[PDB]
């Protein structure tokens, strides 16, 4: 009956259950895909996190900075989902950025070390988890990685919209890869929404007036919005995750769905 | 269980069955869609064609260009459905340009008249339909054009890539009126389609170098597209424009998905 | 020595010294230029104001609408610039929307009489003076149209709004045919100035709100410019326009110039 | 007279003269420009090539990657130039990247330390040099980078094609900085030249490929560009480098100018 029915699909990006990767896993088990979960870090923590879900999937460890993990991923993979069988789908729902590449902290004084971290987890590894994984897809699979506009500067973001503007061009060479297998890769660009990277991450970085300039993003942005936008409800955008997932967008790749709204096609 | 289940969608554009609008039609009744259909001109031929179906649907007269087509059409649409009961979904698949407008023709021999007619029936009639059709929209409702990409110039798609523009930018204005009511509105930018247009319309007026610029659009579209294209199946357009009917992608408005194979994220 | 030194350049659009091309012609002149220029139904006013140059230049009669003007042009301007001379650059500053495509009017209620209307002349006329003055340009020459950034939909703007979205589709086309001249062809989004145009036609059609809401217009635009925006002064705008129509950027073509402070690059 | 007359120009990048930034130094001395050089490493023979251009400058080291020469950069320029003297310019034309980040190497197996050393030189470093010298920058100023348009993927540019990606990003943060000084940020995307990172970087990482890629890298960029494009010709690249170093450009920051015979407006 549904939208996935039969799928096999990994999920990354599982901190907790507000995570946008969270909604996308819930969504996808609501709709009859067969998933895979990897975390990182704080795995007693994502473990129980993780038992709130429809269905109970295997948990496997991925550092994306972790050669090690990465070259074993394919090979865990396989002894989850079983010899002979392939996944359908990945999603990626990763991101890092160190506090000197966020918020109030000035643009100039974020270190090389400090940003090159933040490229590595949010971008290069969108190609990292796609060179362990395709070997072991199948032909009509689907890539799908996390994306937040960065078409224009803006205040707070920072370094994160160099890492997504990289993203996006890794996405586009992804697709080329990809296509090789018969597989798409494509991301989504989500509007803002009440995450741990956000209050923590994006909301610790922002200093005093943080709350009340989050609350001035949502109003802007749901202003903005033709339909209007919500940051408590991470839903839209892990249908729209699904919906890449799925077979009903068979002829779209290296490319940028947006599930924001809206907001993006408006000046004001 | 299908996609649409339920759903009520009028669909416009039907000329052949080979007509993007045919396959939308099919593909949104094998779905569970039920349909009503918009003809232009021939209608005694066309009810021959959407004969061909997979389910009955009835048929209703729209010249875009008629603004008594276009005062009625709510009305008959309503007589179609049943008093009560409204559209979750409108599909726009209408496009034409005067000869002058396209081709070998010389760009600047195109008188006005015949520019303004394209633009009329190509571009301000996606802003006539929506007008007509948002009181008999239901809210999580969906509006969807057909574009074909015109951010970069090209042979002999002359001015209707001019009527396309115009369209896109159309379609970010209509967002904003759909979204009062809880709509959504976007186009699908299609790959090229083996359609009767670009062989009665584009093959008309590129003469003698018809064949040539058609084959190096057939192959040249396929190496572009990572995923491949295939310009002799309508399917994964029509199978894109299901998913923008559907309920799975509710935050994507004043949009623009792309169905081509992933070609316009390539250079070569 | 000057910019534009020994150059004959056409400039339309004076209607005022607060238009664009009012300061358009003052830069190319103290720049060297020998201009000609063309005016719109005010000759008399036109000629008044144009009194006010650094230098007197011809004025010569055009009516973008009008056939018979547009097919005298070429021989009129050879007279205006002498017999065995042609032009270096043309400068197209030209615009018109009726109301009700334009402010608080209902964005579904401009009859397509009225939009038809503001396309052929904002949009088509930039095809219709290339077609009259690409057999008179030198190569090396250079024509410039004027833009307002229509990627995205905006309060107040509305039907222009598509009417830019033409323009820039027919500024690629134009390009194409220019090139075969050894010409180029370019357009300048500018931000907002205070012209006739935005006090009549656009401050006309919004109503009671209108002189405030065009100071808000203008704190918004100077806040997202890294360089800060003043709506009074054109003289940035039109040493833009000076700066494509001189020998200073030979590679570019097909294109648009963004002199808006830089406030399209940011999003807050 | 000339266009930069007592204006006082840093311009990083000679390192042949085939280099983008011999081309710019030689054009804007050309016209009365005061510049200040840096080089990298091979420090004695880029001493040999600066003495071919029209006139004596400066010659400083700076390895971009080293925190040292950063530091110390704004006191050394000023010892060049004199204290109490400011710049008005600097040019930006530096790129790297390891040959396993290009060409028929597999985009898969580039490791992160390559690519990072590449996105370090090739698109944080704009920011460093920004952060070095916006404090000895004079209002009115201009800072330009070199980019390669990477909104598309493409064969062989690979990894540059995301450190370029990164680069305009980093571009649109540098302008909200510079604006604080009054001073402009800009990237000129150039079309492909030959250069020795085109001989000895992207060239020699194609390999038996080369020859083909590259011919039909410069075949289709000439026949896309309206107005053609002469891969061995750095001239216009250099002017107009050397339009945005001028007064002409006043209201363009925070973007970037394509200098690209009009190649990237074209579908073909
Ligand atoms: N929250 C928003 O408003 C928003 C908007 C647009 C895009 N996004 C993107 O959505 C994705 C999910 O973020 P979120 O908002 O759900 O935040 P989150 O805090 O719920 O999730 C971020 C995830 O990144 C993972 N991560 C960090 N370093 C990692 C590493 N080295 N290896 C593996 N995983 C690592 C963390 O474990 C965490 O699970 C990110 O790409 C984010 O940039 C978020
Ligand atoms: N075929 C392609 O390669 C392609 C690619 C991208 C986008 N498109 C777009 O897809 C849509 C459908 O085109 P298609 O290729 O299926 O061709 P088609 O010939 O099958 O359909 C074109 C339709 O336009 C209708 N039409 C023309 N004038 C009309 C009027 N005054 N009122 C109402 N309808 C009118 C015709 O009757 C016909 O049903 C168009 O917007 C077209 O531009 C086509
Ligand atoms: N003022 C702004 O904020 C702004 C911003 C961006 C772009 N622009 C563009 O700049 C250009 C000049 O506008 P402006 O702001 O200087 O206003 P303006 O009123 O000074 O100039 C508009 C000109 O258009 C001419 N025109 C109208 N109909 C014509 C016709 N049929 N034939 C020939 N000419 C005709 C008018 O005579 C007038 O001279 C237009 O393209 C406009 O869209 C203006
Ligand atoms: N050649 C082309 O077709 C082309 C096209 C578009 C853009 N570009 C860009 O133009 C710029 C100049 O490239 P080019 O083609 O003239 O090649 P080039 O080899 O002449 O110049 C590349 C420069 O980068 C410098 N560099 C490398 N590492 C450095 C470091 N650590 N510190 C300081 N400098 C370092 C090199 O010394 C060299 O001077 C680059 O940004 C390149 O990406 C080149
Ligand atoms: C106020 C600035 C506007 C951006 C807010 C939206 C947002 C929130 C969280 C996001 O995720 C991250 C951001 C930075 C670093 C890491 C992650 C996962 C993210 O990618 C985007
Ligand atoms: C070089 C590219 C030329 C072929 C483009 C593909 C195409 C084919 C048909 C299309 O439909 C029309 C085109 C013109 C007029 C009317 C319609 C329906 C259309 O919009 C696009
Ligand atoms: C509030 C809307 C956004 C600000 C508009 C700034 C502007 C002002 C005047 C312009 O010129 C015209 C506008 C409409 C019709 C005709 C012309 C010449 C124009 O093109 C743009
Ligand atoms: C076939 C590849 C696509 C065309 C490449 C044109 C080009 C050539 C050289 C360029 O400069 C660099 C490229 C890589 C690394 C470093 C530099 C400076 C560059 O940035 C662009």
């Amino acid at each position: 009956t549904g939208l996935l029915d039969g799928k096999r699909i990994l999920v990354s990006g599982i901190i907790t259950d507000s995570s946008i990767a969270f909604h996308i896993a819930r969504v996808a088990q609501e709709q009859g895909a067969q998933l895979v979960l990897t975390g990182f870090d704080r795995l007693r923590l994502i473990q129980r996190i993780t038992d709130r879900l429809p269905a109970k999937a295997p948990l496997l460890e991925l550092d994306v900075q972790n050669e090690e993990h990465l070259a074993s991923l394919a090979g865990r993979v396989t002894e989850a989902i079983g010899a002979g069988n392939k996944l359908d789908g990945v999603v990626h729902s990763i991101g890092f950025m160190p506090q000197t590449g966020m918020g109030i902290n000035p643009f100039f004084d974020a270190p090389y070390a400090d940003v090159s971290k933040g490229i590595h987890i949010s971008a290069y590894s969108y190609a990292s988890m796609a060179k362990a994984l395709l070997p072991i897809m199948n032909p009509g699979g689907s890539i799908v990685g996390m994306d937040f506009d960065p078409s224009r500067a803006m205040p707070a973001y920072n370094w994160m919209t160099v890492a997504k503007s990289a993203l996006e061009s890794v996405n586009r060479f992804v697709a080329r890869e990809a296509g090789k297998y018969g597989v798409r890769s494509n991301l989504v660009a989500a509007g803002p929404i009440r995450t741990l990277a956000m209050s923590a991450i994006v909301g610790g970085a922002l200093g005093e007036e943080a709350g009340a300039q989050i609350q001035l993003l949502e109003e802007g942005w749901d202003q903005r919005a033709p339909i209007g936008w919500n940051m408590k409800d991470a839903t839209p955008v892990a249908k729209t995750v699904c919906a890449l997932l799925s077979d009903w967008l068979p002829a779209t790749t290296g490319d940028i769905i947006y599930a924001d709204g809206g907001a993006h096609t408006q000046l004001l």
